[PDB]
């Protein structure tokens, strides 16, 4: 009510139910690269200093041919982006707004992105990956979710404050 | 391990106290700008339709001069949001950036904002507020979330399990 950020998120409420956002990467493919990758990335999300690549990501890019020798295919990975929503013209608008959106950001960052780039393992069999993918697909899902569609959302007294706290919380 | 997204977000943990996030406009202001119009922009979220300007935001840009006439001033807003964060400099980069990627966003979503800002009253006394102010104070602070510094995040368990999800769930 009053301060209405204090309790935080409403409980048993995945932002997944509330916001059906549409599939930018194969779904199978995203599992697999989650399965082999997560304990990866959740541990690096501990360590300090410059942010290191998420491998789930850059295993999603590789699998779809979208990554490649240092390089994220800007031209291809938006084509791509945009066939995932051929049948949710309601999506069209956003997905594509919020690609360029995405790349400029991590243009912005691009020094922090490129030293994450070229770490060395910091330990045994670390895997290092370029925090490029990462970025532009946790930007894509955050650019969504924050923005989903009225005739999409899904309504319910959790969905609504839990929509409520995403949208008035972050700036209060 | 296995579904990370379905369990959803840890149950009572405030995204606040995980992360020290920087309040960029007075508390005070948003606090009172809030009770004016709080309610208002709770009921406007569930409308369908062009988005519709949220006030709590356009009441905050007013009281600190920075919105007139269809416009925020980039320079001034810019000037104060870094000059909130000089004794902060962990979060310096990120805040300029943030404003940036924020304004370019807006420019993006010009006409939709515009016809936002023409909208009329759908219940008695509804205020029709220009949606740029809420635009921008809305993505500064869900990119300063997204995006809170290692060297300052606070670190338990709650607080990891929110990081997790925050920057993994968004892409799956
Ligand atoms: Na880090
Ligand atoms: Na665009
Ligand atoms: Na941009
Ligand atoms: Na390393
Ligand atoms: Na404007
Ligand atoms: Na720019
Ligand atoms: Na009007």
């Amino acid at each position: 009510g009053d301060n209405p950020c204090a309790a935080g998120p409403p409980v048993d409420t995945n932002p997944a139910e509330c916001c059906p956002k549409p599939m930018l990467v194969d779904g199978t493919i995203m599992m697999d690269c989650y399965k082999k990758y997560g304990e990866q990335t959740k541990k690096q999300l501990q360590m300090d200093g410059i942010p290191r690549g998420c491998c789930i990501a850059e295993c999603a890019m590789n699998a779809t041919n979208m990554y490649a020798d240092g390089m994220l295919k800007r031209d291809d990975l938006s084509k791509m982006f945009m066939d995932a929503v051929k049948d949710k013209p309601e999506w069209m608008s956003l997905v594509r707004d919020a690609t360029n959106a995405c790349f400029e950001l991590a243009e912005k960052k691009m020094d922090e992105i490129e030293a994450g780039a070229k770490l060395e393992p910091s330990f045994e069999g670390e895997k290092i990956c370029h925090p490029i993918s990462g970025t532009i697909l946790r930007c894509m899902g955050m650019m969504m979710f924050a923005q989903c569609p009225a005739s999409v959302f899904n309504v319910n007294e959790n969905c609504n404050k839990l929509r409520e706290y995403g949208s008035i919380c972050p700036m209060i």
